[PDB]
């Protein structure tokens, strides 16, 4: 008895284009993870072009987080405070254009929950921290990845 079938997707598709020098981000980040699972884009704000990009390509949950948005879609939690309920079950975790301040506590969440995080930062600017993340080139465009180890059975 009864219907399940609600579909309410209130969003307003406003994606920038000529980001293709995040192009290549997302699909990298598709194809380690994949549809049935779930990745977490940090910083989303209001750049939701790799995660929109990658939730077209692959039926993956994606998770936006970032802190009071004005988007359906992004969840409207902390970060100064984060939830690892939301980060966790998740296969991969990136960053989009972090604070070189915030960094260390996204690296914590990745390796708790055993997701790779990706980071994003600028063309001439480090991301100020210790030496743990790896420089990794896709078709044209850089960025860092790490991969959070997972604990012993």
């Amino acid at each position: 008895m009864g219907s399940s079938h609600h579909h309410h997707h209130h969003s307003s598709g406003l994606v920038p284009r000529g980001s293709h020098m995040w192009n290549d981000l997302a699909v990298y980040i598709i194809r380690c993870s994949g549809p049935g699972t779930r990745v977490v884009e940090v910083g989303a704000g209001r750049f939701l072009y790799v995660s929109d990009y990658i939730r077209k390509h692959s039926k993956v949950d994606l998770v936006l987080t970032d802190i009071k948005p004005s988007h359906g879609g992004i969840v409207r939690d902390d970060i100064t405070s984060p939830r690892m309920e939301i980060y966790r079950g998740a296969a991969l975790i990136y960053s989009i254009r972090p604070p070189a301040e915030i960094h260390s506590s996204l690296m914590r969440v990745a390796d708790a929950v055993g997701a790779r995080l990706i980071i994003k930062p600028l063309t001439g600017e480090d991301i100020v921290t210790e030496r743990k993340m790896k420089l990794v080139n896709y078709g044209r465009t850089y960025f860092y990845e790490y991969i959070a180890e997972v604990r012993s059975r």
